[PDB]
Order: C-alpha cells, then sequence, then structure tokens
C-alpha cells in the first residue's frame, strides 16, 4: 500500500465538477478546485489548473496529473513547515502517511494548529494521540475516514485500509 493508494481509497475518483463533503467545489482525486459558491469560479479555475477549456470535466490522466501535483505539494509543504517537519522526522514510514493524508485533506495550517496531538506524536503516545485527535471537527464531519488515519497512527499498520 503506499501514499496514492491510500489517498485514492480515501478520497475517490470524480471526472466531473462536484461539491466535497463541505460544499466546496472539487475535482479528480480530492483536488479543491473554490471555496466559492460560484460554479463558475469553479469552472474558471478549473481551466486555469488544466491548462484548456474543460467545461468542468476533466480525463483520468488530468485527474491524475492533478494528483500527482497535490501529493509533492502536500510532502513539501510539511517539509518546509517548522511545525511540520519535526513531526514528520520523528515518525516510521506508515505513519508518515498518515501525516501526508490528513495535509493533503486539510492543508498545512489546519494540521498545524493540531498542536497537541503533533506533541503526542512525537512523543510517540500512540494511544493518547488517537484520543486527541478524534475531538475535532474534523473527526465529527468525516468520521471513517478520520478512523482510517487515526487508526494508522495508533497502530503503525496498513490495517484500516486492506
Ligand atoms: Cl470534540
Ligand atoms: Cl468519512
Amino acid at each position: 500500500m503506499n501514499i496514492f493508494e491510500m489517498l485514492r481509497i480515501d478520497e475517490g475518483l470524480r471526472l466531473k465538477i462536484y461539491k466535497d463533503t463541505e460544499g466546496y467545489y472539487t475535482i479528480g482525486i480530492g483536488h479543491l478546485l473554490t471555496k466559492s459558491p460560484s460554479l463558475n469560479a469553479a469552472k474558471s479555475e478549473l481551466d486555469k489548473a488544466i491548462g484548456r477549456n474543460c467545461n468542468g470535466v476533466i480525463t483520468k490522466d488530468e485527474a491524475e496529473k492533478l494528483f500527482n501535483q497535490d501529493v509533492d505539494a502536500a510532502v513539501r509543504g510539511i517539509l518546509r513547515n517548522a511545525k511540520l517537519k519535526p513531526v514528520y522526522d520523528s515518525l516510521d514510514a506508515v505513519r508518515r502517511c498518515a501525516l501526508i493524508n490528513m495535509v493533503f485533506q486539510m492543508g498545512e495550517t489546519g494540521v498545524a494548529g493540531f498542536t497537541n496531538s503533533l506533541r503526542m506524536l512525537q512523543q510517540k503516545r500512540w494511544a493518547a494521540a488517537a484520543v486527541n485527535l478524534a475531538k475535532s471537527r474534523w473527526y465529527n464531519q468525516t468520521p471513517n475516514r478520520a478512523k482510517r488515519v487515526i487508526t494508522t497512527f495508533r497502530t503503525g499498520t496498513w490495517d484500516a485500509y486492506k
């Protein structure tokens, strides 16, 4: 299992603009287009992102291209971030994937705000970190996806995804 398979399970693949769980305009494998109500702000952001007139529809190849960009942006974002980097560096490979997962979904800024959870992970206090992570809007809004990520942090294995 790897980061790509993991995120593909959590986000799905959609070739048509669609609205995410929060009502935001998204496409492909979890690629946020805009936080704006406007479907047109979305179709435009979309053509700008793809470099063609898409009219809200992209191909598989295009979805995977955006996905590669986003995973790469997530990983570099973490490595540049004074708060995230030390956590990432202290973790084993599987748990590193779990942190990338959260960063991909909530952005660098959102995750960096999980101060206490971050401390616990860095302290290798698995069980306590799992309990803390669950006390969040994140967990309450997308519980099944959050539980899979949380179990990943707790156990250090891919069990939740297999
Ligand atoms: Cl809560
Ligand atoms: Cl969910």
